[PDB]
DNA sequence: TACGCAAACGTTTGCGT
DNA sequence: TACGCAAACGTTTGCGT
């Protein structure tokens, strides 16, 4: 302890703790001696203690849904970078949608004091959000909002509507009019949004798309194969798919190949985050891309500031789409009579 | 604070104290209004105060290596549900197999004083394992080693060599005796142990591998991917392959269907770990599959043990792969022939 | 019966001189 | 100059009676 550590180098335990954190001067030959004690003895200075007193963990908590899906998996390993480089420590939680799992995290963080709070809950109940107020005074940002549900938090927004569009506008651009669309939960943001930004787009150019030919996912590999297959298991058929999220795509992918049909010549697909390996779906996906490391520096940046620089006030900061082209989408039927 | 409370109450800290972790027998009256002040008051009994006297944060840290490669993101998500559920709190730490990384680390993590810690950096330098052993003190146990290096942990072995020689004699016996292999870094267990599992069977079956057909890879879908060009991309090919990992194993689908080679009427290829949706690969990926959850729960339950039963002794458990069959794999030219 | 007083956990940091 | 004494952070837990 430091008391140990100042006796081996007789010295009080103040000249210890000032050279540890260079807080004031402290004499050479005297820091050398503590120094020395601190290896010997062996040293390790108690953050505990010391949050105790500066009150502050240097400690920053992540509230999220799940952390094994690709999307998620990359928001987080970049939030982490983040954490680690300013120095702080990452507390991984996933909720997995359940308010009961969502109020026990919140709970054990608080206790645990973290600095502030990372929230990526996908739905937002009212239960949620008022929950979430409840801690209003642990600083925090929720990084998967389309608009501002709330005052008392950060947000950054995905404009996950006008990545809707721009997907629609594709597939209509590459000369498409039979559409069909697997979207994410209607619950959720990347869910609602996208496939509003979508169908903005169709009514925009006066498609219409037939309710049998749109069908609910949930950004699961599984819920895309079976959305795919019911599509193209019935009599009429569109031409092309805008499926909510690239691992649902990678499941439309598999079933159009088990039955046989061609990607993308028999059916054009497009999907949306452009996941690290989208490139290596087959064919290569063409997708929209959501800017994962921005959406979690930007994230990470907000609470800092609200941290470190005592920030009262809500902030919101937008992040955006863009169209990556790959290999599995393929001119429409009207691509000529444009 | 606690004081506050104990006031709002008019009983003493102790009391509050007491009626918080029901540790003694109080009062319903009394134990009710302490309930009360608790609950407009507001409050959250701090951990940290509490750590401090008692000694242990109830919080484990996971000293990885990168957490959005599916296979580690899946072994994460696991450990995580074990760590909720006996109530503690996951700290996850990315060292990318970064020497300074590690020890950064690692030290603040000692610093936070977790209870134990859960390590999984993939590569063992004897810097690391001297490393490490600073550390012996606080509890821990190495989930990816093959064999015991140390004797200053808990150990899981994936038995990873077993693995090789499934995966082997699988081609072996459907056909195929021009097989090649991607294997991943040698420096790694999952890496070194699966390709020799592999080279055994094929000693045992006298058939030699060309050097021409072997190439490194790095668990990145890229490496897959060049490895597999490289391969075809000759005079020679094989008819079949062994790739150390799914991962890769999908960039090595990727590369052939861009040959306008196909898989497996081409080349059968099988992979290795049964990554989550390695089913939904086009085709759906013959693989060996690993078990993740077990992997995480059993490395969860020595930490705990140690932890909790103060365990002195350096304990191991195995765990064993086994073959999926799917759809990417077809007989060989042998079949017959046995 | 049912509960309080006070010391301790390991630090940081104000004043001293 | 360069450094110490002692109180405080928010709890838990031993003895009391
Ligand atoms: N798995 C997954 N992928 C997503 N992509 C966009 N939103 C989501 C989500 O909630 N889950
Ligand atoms: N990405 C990845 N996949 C693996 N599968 C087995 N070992 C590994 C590893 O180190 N990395």
């Amino acid at each position: 302890t430091i008391k140990d550590v100042a006796k081996r180098a007789n010295v009080s335990t103040t000249t210890v703790s000032h050279v540890i954190n260079k807080t004031r001067f402290v004499a050479e030959e005297t820091r050398n001696a503590v120094w020395a004690a601190i290896k010997e003895l062996h040293y390790s200075p108690s953050a505990v203690a010391r949050s105790l007193k500066v009150n502050h963990t240097k400690s920053i908590g992540l509230l999220a849904t799940s952390s094994e899906a690709a999307y998620f998996a990359e928001i987080i390993e970049a939030v982490e970078k983040n954490c680690f480089q300013k120095g702080y420590t990452l507390i991984l939680g996933n909720a997995w949608n359940n308010l009961e799992k969502q109020r026990a995290y919140l709970s054990m963080m608080a206790q645990k004091r973290v600095d502030g709070l990372l929230v990526m809950c996908s739905e937002y109940p009212e239960p949620l959000l008022a929950m979430l107020e409840e801690y209003r005074h642990i600083p925090m940002v929720v990084m998967d909002w389309g608009e501002a549900k709330a005052d008392f938090t950060d947000a950054v927004i995905d404009n996950a509507f006008e990545g809707g569009y721009m997907a629609g506008r594709y597939l209509i651009e590459r000369g498409h009019r039979e559409i069909g669309v697997i979207p994410g939960p209607l619950e959720a943001n990347t869910g609602a949004g996208r496939l509003a930004g979508f169908m903005k787009a169709m009514e925009e150019a006066m498609i219409k798309v037939p309710e049998s030919w749109i069908v609910q996912g949930d950004f699961e590999p599984e819920s895309g194969y079976r959305a795919m297959q019911q599509i193209l298991s019935q009599p009429h058929r569109p031409t092309a798919v805008f499926c909510g999220g690239d691992i649902m795509a990678m499941g439309a992918l598999c079933a159009a190949d088990e039955m046989g049909l061609r990607v993308p010549q028999d059916v054009s697909l497009i999907g949306y985050d452009n996941v690290r390996n989208a490139r290596y779906f087959t064919p290569a996906l063409t997708t929209i891309h959501q800017p994962k490391d921005s959406l979690g520096e930007t994230a990470f940046n907000m609470l800092l500031d609200r941290i470190v620089n005592k920030r009262e006030e809500p902030q919101s900061i937008e992040v955006h789409p863009r169209l990556i082209e790959r290999r599995s989408v393929a001119d429409g039927p009207f691509r000529d009579y444009r």
